[PDB]
């Protein structure tokens, strides 16, 4: 009833990265090492590189799946708000419903687990261009951890699963997110009440 955010890199060295994109009050996506905390705006493009040691094999794919942190929630589905799942802001793809999305991607498939409930989205794990070092996944969130009758302030994780193609375990990673207007700034807020 609870989705497993132990991290483990596998046969695969599979591991994440981001950018490093600082706290400007202008910026959209940022992380904080300190925190693994990502911070974004609404509905902007969050760039997440998969790393491995080496290939995986034809039909490997890396899901997405998001869960509230605090133990006392980690069983309720994250999902969007009453207003945001009703705001027609569909790409054609993923389902109103789904807090995250993958753009630029048309193979990205969305599932609403039968037995769960809950949302995922996955993507064929696909090698880097030549000259790249890693592959970078382009995700979205559709909702602020704000939004009352969704997150509704609670924290979330996004937790990034590589699976085989019967959707076995080869590799996990995860990370906080906080969907906000000024990520930069806060960002920096909590950063300082960590140091502090
Ligand atoms: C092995 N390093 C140095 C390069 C590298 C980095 C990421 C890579 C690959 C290769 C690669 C090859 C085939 C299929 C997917 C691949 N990916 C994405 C994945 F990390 F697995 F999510
Ligand atoms: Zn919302």
């Amino acid at each position: 009833s609870v989705p497993s955010q132990k991290t483990y890199q596998g046969s695969y060295g599979f591991r994440l990265g981001f950018l490093h994109s600082g706290t400007a009050k202008s910026v959209t996506c940022t992380y904080s090492p300190a925190l693994n905390k990502l911070f974004c705006q609404l509905a902007k493009t969050c760039p997440v590189q998969l790393w491995v040691d080496s290939t995986p094999p034809p039909g490997t794919r890396v899901r997405a799946m998001a869960i509230y942190k605090q133990s006392q929630h980690m069983t309720e589905v994250v999902r969007r708000c009453p207003h945001h799942e009703r705001c027609s802001d569909s790409d054609g793809l993923a389902p109103p419903q789904h807090l995250i999305r993958v753009e630029g991607n048309l193979r990205a498939e969305y599932l609403d687990d039968r037995n769960t409930f809950r949302h995922s989205v996955v993507v064929p794990c696909e090698p880097p261009e030549v000259g790249s070092d890693c592959t970078t996944i382009h995700y979205n969130y559709m909702c602020y951890s704000s939004c009352m009758g969704g997150m509704n302030r609670r924290p979330i994780l996004t937790i990034i699963t590589l699976e085989d193609s019967s959707g076995n375990l080869l590799g996990r990673d995860s990370f906080e997110v906080r969907v906000c207007a000024c990520p930069g700034r806060d960002r920096r807020t909590e950063e300082e009440n960590l140091r502090k």
